[PDB]
C-alpha cells in the first residue's frame, strides 16, 4: 500500500486518469455545444462521447485501467479488483481531470457556442426518480460490458475491448440524452458544473444513478456470474493494496 | 436433462437471456420514441438497436451464448446446436425480459414521449406477405453472420463477433425500418405489444418471418455448408442435453 | 479439377447468394422512402455494413468477392484461377439481378422509383466519373488484398469490418459523382431489372475494374510479390496449383 | 543512411506514404465539398476523414508505417523509432501526395461543388491561439492512440489498430471542424492550399498546432510512460538509420 501508492507506476496510473478524464470531458462537452454553425445532432454527440472513451481506453487503458469514470472506479472497488487507495486517488484525479478539461473548453470556445458548457440537465417533463432509474440502467450496461471486456479469464474472442466499451457509451447517450443529457459518469457531470458555477437540484442524480448502476453491475458479475476463489486474506490484501502490484 | 436444467450455470444462462432482452428492449424502444425534443432519425435508431445487441453480446454472451432472440434460439435448436430444454427456457426468459424492458421504459418515459411505445408496425404501403419476405431476409443475414461468427471451427480471423453481429442488426434496420419498423426478433415485437394491449395485425409476420429466416440460415449453415460429424445418436444427445464431447 | 467439387460448387453459390443479399440491402436502403429520404451517411453505411456482414458470414465459403472487379483483379494478381473467376463473376451478376428483382417485387410503389440504379452527377462527364470510380475501387481492393494476405504479421483487426467500412468510405465521396458503383454487378443488376441502361453504364464496369486491377498489380507484383515460379503461376490459372 | 534510403523497401515506403496521403486528401476534401446536391453534415465528414485513415492504415501501413501525416512522422522522429532521413522523405512525400490528391479532386470536381476545395479556415469567432490549442489537443489524442496501438510491447488486446486510429481522427473532427475545420495534419491543410493559392493568415496554426500536440504526445508516451531500455547511443543509430542490422 505504501509501496503501491509510492510507485512511479502508480504515479503514472494516477496521471493517466487525470489526463484521460481531461481529454474526455473536453471532447464530450465540445461536441455537444450548440454550434450555431451546425447544431450537433443526437447521433453526432453520442458517437463523439463514445469515440472519446474508445480512443482513451485504447491509448491510456494500458496505464491505469482506463476508468475515466468515478462510478466505474467505485464499482471496481466494490468488486474487489483494486485497492482502497487506488480508488480514492483515481476518483480525485477523474474529478480534477473533469474540471480542467471543462476549463480548457471554456477557455477556447467562442462566446457564441459556450452556452452552459453542456452541463447535464433533466428533460423537465422527466422526474428526478425517473432520471435516477434511467441513469442506473445506462451505467449498469456499460459496467457489465466493461467487466466482461477486460476479464483476463474470458475465453471467447474479445474483439476490441476499447471500441466495444466506447460504443457502449454511445449506446448510452442514444437514450440517456433524452432524459438527462446523459451522465453515466459523476466526473462528466461535476466538471461543467464546476468551471461554470451551475449546480441543479437534480445534480445528485448524476452521482447516484451512475454509481449505483455500476456497483450493481460489479456485484452481479464479480460475485454472481464470474466469482473467483481467493482468501479473505487475499481479498483483504486487494483492498489494502498488499496482494501485489 | 435433469443434470442440465438444474445446474447453476443454466440458471445463470436463463437469467442472462432474460437480463439482456430486457435491456435490449429498453434501449431499443427507448431510442425509437418520437422524442418531440428531437425526433430520432433512421440511422439513429438503427445504430441504437445494433449497439445494444453488440454491447449485450460482449457482456453476457459468455454467460448464455446471448441469443436475446427467439428466432435465433429456435434456429440453433433446429441446427442441432442446443438442447430442447435450453430452447424453451431461453425463449420463455426472452419473452418475459422483453415485457419487463417495455415495462421499465413505459414507466420511465415522459407521457409526451411514450406514444405507442415503439411497437412494430407494417407500413400501410406494404403487403403482409411483402412484410413477411423482408423480415425473412433481414433475419436470414443476421442468423448467417451469427453462426459464421460464433463457430469453433472457423480459421479465418473473426475480428469482433459481438461488433460484427451488432452491426448486422443495424444493417437490418436501415432497410427494415421502412417496411415494418424492423422486427427480426419475436420478443422485441411481443414486448411492447404486451405492455400496450394493442398487438395489431400482421404480428404473426413478426413471428414467422424472423423465425423462418433464422431457421433457413441454420439449415444452410449447419447442414448444407459446414455440417458437423456428430454421431447419429450424438445429435439426439444434444437435443436431450446429455451430449458430451 | 475444381468445378467438379462440392467445394467449388458451394463457393459459387456463396457468391450468388451474397451478391443477392448485398444487392437487396444496398438498393432498398437507397430508395426514396417518402417518410424519410435515406440520407448520404445512412446510405453509405447500409452498403458498407452489408459487405462487412456478408464477408464475415459467407467469406469463408468463397472468399466473399461479391464484386466482378475484385474477382478479375485477383485473377490478374494470380490469386485465383480462370474458371474460378469465370463462374464467380457469372454468379455475382446473376445474383445481383436476383437481388434487385426480389426488392423490386417487394418495395412499395411509392418507394420503387429508380430502382437505386447508378447515375451520373449531371455536371459530371464520363471521364471525370471514370477516374473517380477507378479511385473508389482502387482503395477498396487494396484494403481487401492487404486484409486477406496470409503473410500479414501486423494485427489485421477485423478484415470484414475493415473492408465493409472501406465500401462506406467509397460511398461518402462516390455517391455524389455516380451514385457510387464500385461494382459492375451492383450497377448491372438494377439496370437489367428495369431495362434502362445508362449511356454512362460502361463507366460502371471499366472504372471499378481498371482500378481494382491496378491495385492487384500494385500489391501482388510490386508491393508484396511471392516466389511462385513461372510454371507454378500458370497452375494457378489452370486451377491445379496445390501446393 | 545509405543503408536504408537506398533500399527497395524504403523506396516502397516512401512511395506508399505518397500514395496514401494522395488518396486520403482526395477522399477527405472530396467528402467535405459543399455539394448543393446534398450538403455533407458534420458526422458525415467526420466519418469520411476517419474511415479514410483507418482504411489506408490497414492497406498501406505494413509497407511504410502509414503515418500519412507529417506531424506524426516528426513526432516519431522526436520519440525515436525512425531515422532522420526516413522522416525527411516521408514528410516530403506526404506534402507531395497531398498536393497530388487535392489536384486530382480539382480536376474531377464539378464547378458547383468545387469551391474552395475544403481548405482549412478559422472560425471567424475563433482566435488563432484558441484554434491552435484546439489543434494541439486534437492531434495529441490521435498521436497518443497511434503510439499505443502500434507498440510492439503492448500486452493487452489491441483490437483493430487501424479502426481505432481511424475512429480517433473521426473523434477529432467532431470537435475540430467547428474550430478550424479540423486539420490535425499539416499535409491535409497544405495540399488544398497549394492547389487553390489560399494561405489564410492563420495557416501557421495548421502546422504548429498539429506538430506540437504530436511531439508532445510522443515525448510523454516514449520518454515518460513507456520508455525503452535502450539507450544509449543506439538512439543515434536510430537517428542515423544504422540500427539493428
Ligand atoms: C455510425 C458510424 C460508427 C462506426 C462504428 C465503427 C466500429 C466498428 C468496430 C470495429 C472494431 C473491430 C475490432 C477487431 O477486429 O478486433 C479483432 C480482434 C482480434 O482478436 P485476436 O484473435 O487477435 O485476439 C485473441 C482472441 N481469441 C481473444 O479472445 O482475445 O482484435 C484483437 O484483439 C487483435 C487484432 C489482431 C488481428 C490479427
Amino acid at each position: 500500500s505504501k509501496k503501491e501508492v509510492c510507485s512511479v507506476a502508480f504515479l503514472k496510473a494516477v496521471f493517466a486518469e487525470f489526463l484521460a478524464t481531461l481529454i474526455f470531458v473536453f471532447f464530450g462537452l465540445g461536441s455537444a455545444l450548440k454550434w450555431p454553425s451546425a447544431l450537433p445532432t443526437i447521433l453526432q454527440i453520442a458517437l463523439a462521447f463514445g469515440l472519446a472513451i474508445g480512443t482513451l481506453a485504447q491509448a491510456l487503458g494500458p496505464v491505469s485501467g482506463g476508468h475515466i469514470n468515478p462510478a466505474i472506479t467505485l464499482a471496481l472497488l466494490v468488486g474487489n479488483q483494486i485497492s482502497l487507495l487506488r480508488a480514492f486517488f483515481y476518483v480525485a484525479a477523474q474529478l480534477v481531470g473533469a474540471i480542467a478539461g471543462a476549463g480548457i473548453l471554456y477557455g477556447v470556445a467562442p462566446l457564441n457556442a459556450r452556452g452552459n458548457l453542456a452541463v447535464n440537465a433533466l428533460n423537465n417533463n422527466t422526474t428526478q426518480g425517473q432520471a435516477m432509474v434511467v441513469e442506473l440502467i445506462l451505467t449498469f450496461q456499460l459496467a457489465l460490458c466493461i467487466f466482461a471486456s477486460t476479464d483476463s479469464r474470458r475465453t471467447s474472442p474479445v474483439g476490441s475491448p476499447a471500441l466495444s466499451i466506447g460504443l457502449s457509451v454511445t449506446l448510452g447517450h442514444l437514450v440517456g440524452i433524452y432524459f438527462t443529457g446523459c451522465s453515466m459518469n459523476p466526473a462528466r457531470s461535476f466538471g461543467p458544473a464546476v468551471v461554470m458555477n451551475r449546480f441543479s437540484p437534480a445534480h445528485w442524480v448524476f452521482w447516484v444513478g451512475p454509481i449505483v448502476g455500476a456497483v450493481l453491475a460489479a456485484i452481479l458479475y464479480f460475485y454472481l456470474l464470474f466469482p473467483n476463489s481467493l482468501s479473505l486474506s487475499e481479498r483483504v490484501a486487494i483492498i489494502k493494496g498488499t496482494y501485489e502490484p
